[PDB]
């Protein structure tokens, strides 16, 4: 695709997050950098309305898969890059399991030699002393697997896999994940076989910041053929 040529080298990264959940508004602001040659991101998010009213783990997977190491052997299967510089709409349900759903909406795009990644969240339904309302989960690590597939009619794919967010003193908090992407341009993409995303997330903090943020590295590779 003319997209992989985009990717070559390190690229710089904006996030841009406005989320409600409960009633609880909210906005997050993300910089950082992405490396597909390596599958390697790096990224800092600050709450830029003050004190985040949900769990910084839970927000990671919202806030730019088009930085998945493809290996040569499967470089026919890359969507993500394919849609760009033009871009795609990423959306997901996020099924917290006993609990609350997250709804979102991003667009992700090239603006500039800048890659972009919009984020409309709302979430419904949570207890307002559950495991999320109630920031009860772990700030540390986690990896999974993205199951992605085919989706021929909307010209994109859907995928899914789910999230075991560790509890505080406990267990997981499950949180099921359900995603569509579909071109922006009207230009041709790479549908791929199904295959698997490989992600490892993991937290920091900055010591030196005093606002509400979160410090990621993250590594994605792309498997299952
Ligand atoms: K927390």
């Amino acid at each position: 695709s003319k997209g992989e040529e985009l990717f070559t080298g390190v690229v710089p990264i904006l996030v841009e997050l406005d989320g409600d959940v409960n009633g609880h508004k909210f906005s997050v602001s993300g910089e950082g950098e992405g490396d597909a040659t390596y599958g390697k991101l790096t990224l800092k998010f600050i709450c830029t309305t003050g004190k985040l009213p949900v769990p910084w783990p839970t927000l990671v997977t919202t806030l730019v898969q088009c930085f998945a190491r493809y290996p040569d052997h499967m470089k026919q299967h890359d969507f993500f890059k394919s849609a760009m510089p033009e871009g795609y709409v990423q959306e997901r349900t996020i099924f917290f399991k006993d609990d609350g759903n997250y709804k979102t909406r991003a667009e992700v795009k090239f603006e500039g030699d800048t890659l972009v990644n919009r984020i409309e969240l709302k979430g419904i339904d949570f207890k307002e002393d559950g495991n999320i309302l109630g920031h009860k989960l772990e700030y540390n690590y986690f990896s999974d697997n993205v199951y992605i597939t085919a989706d021929k009619q909307k010209n994109g794919i859907k995928a899914n896999f789910k999230i075991r967010h560790n509890i505080e003193d406990g267990g997981v908090q499950l949180a099921d994940h359900y995603q569509q992407n579909t071109p922006i341009g009207d230009g041709p993409v790479l549908l791929p076989d199904n295959h698997y995303l490989s992600t490892q997330s993991a937290l920091s903090k900055d010591p030196n910041e005093k606002r509400d943020h979160m410090v990621l590295l993250e590594f994605v590779t792309a498997a299952g053929i």
